[PDB]
């Protein structure tokens, strides 16, 4: 509880495997429906990124967003996701879906929910379940698709650490008197 950083992410661990087996032999049962949860898995990562530097009230207004936006369409290039380039911007879709995460996600959510998770420290604690649940989608092709996922895995978290990292020296200059970001 005054540790959230261990404590509330073990909570989570346990979540994941329950659903880790649950939806484990059915992609052993079948090679395809698996590989639909590694575009999604990717999609569930990006579409929550950009979110998750959105919503960061630390990260509102000119935040880095437009880079940080940019630099997931330019790192989901290089996987392969499938989308479409429109004027100059790369995106899949509005949104993967999260079948999966979110499943674990609802039983940790119902558990925690205290003071705990209430501290910053659940920011971090960004990559604990899905390297995890991720896993198992790489027991599907734990090849090439693989290392394709757990680049775009790294590469977004830190592309947050140093984006945050740099939007947080902002911040600083930020507070003054008037006028400090009305931006109107």
């Amino acid at each position: 509880t005054g540790d959230a950083k261990q404590a509330i992410r073990h909570f989570v661990d346990e979540a994941v495997k329950q659903v880790a087996h649950a939806r484990t032999p059915e992609i052993r049962q079948d090679a395809e429906f698996g590989r639909q949860v590694y575009e999604a898995t990717l999609c569930a990562i990006f579409s929550e990124a950009k979110d998750r530097f959105c919503m960061d009230p630390a990260t509102r207004a000119g935040n880095v967003r437009p880079a940080f936006i940019e630099a997931l369409g330019d790192a989901a290039r290089a996987t392969g996701l499938p989308g479409a380039d429109k004027q100059g911007v790369f995106t899949p879709s509005g949104a993967g879906t999260n079948p999966l995460y979110t499943e674990i996600r609802l039983r940790a959510d119902t558990l925690m929910g205290a003071e705990l998770a209430a501290r910053p420290e659940y920011r971090e604690l960004q990559p604990y379940a899905r390297q995890q649940a991720i896993d198992l989608v790489a027991n599907a092709l734990p090849a090439e698709r693989s290392n394709t996922l757990v680049e775009f895995r790294q590469t977004v978290q830190t592309l947050e650490a140093t984006y945050r990292r740099a939007a947080q020296d902002a911040s600083r200059d930020e507070k003054g008197a008037t006028n400090a970001a009305d931006g109107a």
